[PDB]
């Protein structure tokens, strides 16, 4: 089985971090793309033998490989890896598809967001950051590569919809597993695909990908559902009572017991920090390799 071992720096995942040196019990330096290894079945352990500089020392990974499949150990529990990614990082293109009019009330929604998958098709996608940038605009509404992909100045990694916390800047939820299934049932009820039957009497297709724009901020960025407390909130002031009503449904359906219908969704992962993350709308695992994760923490020492 074939894994990749990536270096990153928590809180900031637009790029890896090299000069890392770690340790397979092999040893290397850690770099831009991650150190590919085909592995044969067992258990095995990453240590960083030195962080970086500026960079405190990861704890050790202990992985298992079992059969096709990477299982993360900690403290009693094998999980799966969660921890699924392209083996080029930072190559998908995302965009906000200017050519696409339609309002949410009375104003464009002006926020219809997708992501380019492998084979040139595209699948909704939904802002993770309010506070952070939209991914680039494209005024031919994906049909050519904007500058901004091509340049290099913003482009994504793909990778499975897991461990998404961490992504988060003001989360409702305290738990990253409970965050998870709450963000697959709002995907899940939501809007995603074009032309899909809207089933809430009334509501238009803009419509109810707004609501679930909103519903996805309500786990990640604490949002209100409250009209007054929206005037002013990322445009979500143009929508109507019934709309916020959808909105409201889909954070309720989230939070109830149930567990997710779906089972895993593309997310995806600017190399530029004041661009957002997205979640998605579809699963395409045919590209994922099994990723060993290792973070490390930044030191921020006073200078004095």
């Amino acid at each position: 089985t074939s894994v990749l071992i990536r270096k990153y720096a928590i809180g900031d995942y637009s790029k890896l971090l090299e000069g890392a040196t770690l340790q397979l019990t092999r040893v290397f330096s850690s770099n831009d793309i991650g150190e590919r290894i085909e592995l044969s079945d067992g258990t095995y352990t990453l240590t960083e033998l030195n962080s970086p500089a500026g960079y405190s020392i990861a704890e050790p990974i202990t992985f298992k490989v079992e059969a096709g499949k990477v299982y993360t150990i900690i403290d009693g529990k094998q999980i799966e890896n969660p921890n699924k990614e392209i083996v080029e990082p930072y190559s998908v293109e995302a965009y906000n598809d200017f050519e696409e009019f339609s309002v949410l009330t009375t104003q464009n929604y002006a926020k219809f967001y997708y992501a380019k998958n492998k084979n040139g098709s595209s699948q909704v996608v939904y802002c993770f950051n309010a506070d952070l940038k939209s991914p680039p605009d494209s005024e031919d509404g994906g049909k050519t590569m904007t500058p901004d992909f091509t340049t290099g100045e913003v482009k994504y990694t793909h990778i499975a919809g897991r461990d998404l916390f961490k992504y988060t800047v003001k989360p409702r939820d305290t738990d990253p597993d409970t965050f998870l299934k709450h963000i697959k049932k709002v995907i899940e009820k939501g809007y995603r695909e074009k032309g899909q039957a809207i089933e809430y009497s009334g509501l238009t297709e803009t419509q109810l990908r707004a609501a679930t724009q909103l519903a996805i901020y309500y786990f990640t960025d604490s949002a209100e559902l409250d009209k007054d407390k929206l005037k002013d909130y990322h445009g979500f002031g143009d929508m109507n009572d019934s709309t916020l009503a959808v909105a409201k449904i889909l954070v309720e359906y989230a939070q109830d017991s149930n567990p997710p219908q779906l089972t895993d969704l593309d997310f995806f992962i600017p190399n530029n920090n004041k661009y957002q993350s997205l979640i998605g709308t579809q699963w395409h695992p045919e590209d994922l390799v099994d990723i060993i994760r290792m973070e490390d923490k930044k030191e921020v020492i006073p200078v004095t």
